């Protein structure tokens, strides 16, 4: 594949999340670590096997991927509401 | 008045709370910092001028005491 | 100290009151004084929470970044 | 480094491989090492922490890569 897929992405579904608070990861090899107020964009709401999680991979500013707590997130929402 | 006033306290009254999320203040005169898990004893839900707010004052584990956000931690519960 | 970037260098102005500790390596500011931060790393690199100032008495030292503000254009 | 107090004498097993970020100390999966300093080369309450491998070696590392034992 690519490094999103292989088939084409709908840039409207693309969705993005600021850290609500400081986050160290407790796994640096899975996880990220986010301070509060960081944007990032949310590649996949689903765990390395697949699975539906409250894990959340992401895309932060620096370039670096890994998973995050959903919690500690707020997706921006649309227009002007963030 | 003492330090925690005038009138006899009623210790199952007391709360304490962890922390659910680090947190650095913006205020460091008038907050605590904060790692999460830490533990601390609930002084007071009144802002310095009485009022309600969502800044509680704490005494931390170091014996530090100043204000929190009240979502960033958890009161603990019983038995 | 340390030659800075052109791009990072900001100025910053003191919201509370500082008094080191340890003004070994603590620098001493008032509530609305004026400094360069000549750094927002530790003493062995790696991002930190005390940034490294320049007073505006020529005092190079560290303090807590929520301390101050970036004084921004 | 210098005299620890043994009172705060801990020793910690790594968690994860960690890669040098020369100035500081490499570490992987299940190696042993001595906790010396839980702060910085200043003082102050650090993520980083100053460690003495099993080889002698010492150096700081990121204290989410390590879990204290016992």
């Amino acid at each position: 594949i690519s490094e999103f897929g292989s088939e084409p992405i709908d840039p409207s579904k693309l969705e993005f999340a600021r850290a609500l608070y400081d986050f160290v990861p407790e796994n640096p090899e899975m996880e990220v670590a986010l301070k509060k107020g960081d944007l990032m964009a949310i590649l996949s709401k689903k765990d390395p096997l697949g699975r539906d999680s409250d894990w959340w991979k992401v895309r932060t500013k620096n370039g670096n991927i890994g998973y995050i707590p959903y919690n500690y997130i707020e997706i921006i929402k649309r227009r002007k509401k963030i």
